[PDB]
């Protein structure tokens, strides 16, 4: 997150942190045993890290929980990046608490202009690389699909979504991806991609979490 600040401690308690040996892309539990992020971030073996904060320290709310099962959207495109989304089933299910909590899917698709708070452990500088410890907050605004269009010209689809800033400086970023757009208590967006990162004119694009509930749902029902 570039341009954001420091989350109050489990103050996200849907975020999660999934890790391969080190954090590489966050996630939102969405059920006790699922979680749902984004199909770029597929790896073959992954463990979710719930309840955390210092995601280098243990502090001892955290859950660890390796995932049993990984289904990324069958119509994921790597290319157009349309369908950016994966499932995650975990070994166990999560234990809800303050700490470790699901969020809402979206009950309809958000309006322009509403506010989110997009969360996660990437990339914090517009200009080199630094990685946080701590979880990383973001306030920004659904943009019109217009704004969002020229921005990216030929490149969003019906499925996805801009949120942030047009004048640079605030943005989801290397690390985010996966990660949770939040608004009005309901998962609206899942960090999916954009050009470089709070560049100006490059708003943050995310999947469109609204088109998605059948298929998260569906897919749950059967496994
Ligand atoms: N600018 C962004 N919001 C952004 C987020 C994530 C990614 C993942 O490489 C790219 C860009
Ligand atoms: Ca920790
Ligand atoms: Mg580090």
């Amino acid at each position: 997150i570039v341009g954001g600040y420091t989350c109050a401690a489990n103050s996200i308690p849907y975020q999660v942190s999934l890790n391969s040996g080190s954090h590489f892309c966050g996630g939102s539990l969405i059920n006790s045993q699922w979680v749902v992020s984004a199909a770029h971030c597929y790896k073959s073996r992954i463990q979710v890290r719930l309840g955390e904060h210092n995601i280098d320290v243990l502090e001892g709310n955290e859950q660890f929980i390796n995932a049993a099962k990984i289904i990324t959207h069958p119509n994921f495109n790597g290319n157009t990046l349309d369908n950016d989304i994966m499932l995650i089933k975990l070994s166990s299910p999560a234990t809800l608490n303050s700490r470790v909590a699901t969020v809402s899917l979206p009950r309809s698709c958000a309006a322009a202009g509403t506010e989110c708070l997009i969360s996660g452990w990437g990339n914090t500088k517009s200009s080199g690389s630094s990685y946080p410890s701590l979880l990383q907050c973001l306030k920004a605004p659904v943009l019109s699909d217009s704004s969002c269009k020229s921005s990216y010209p030929g490149q969003i689809t019906g499925n996805m979504i801009c949120v942030g800033f047009l004048e640079g400086g605030k943005d989801s970023c290397q690390g985010d991806s996966g990660g949770p757009v939040v608004c009005n208590g309901q998962l609206q967006g899942i960090v999916s991609w954009g050009y470089g990162c709070a560049q100006k004119n490059k708003p943050g694009v995310y999947t469109k979490v609204c088109n998605y509930v059948n298929w998260i749902q569906q897919t749950i029902a059967a496994n």
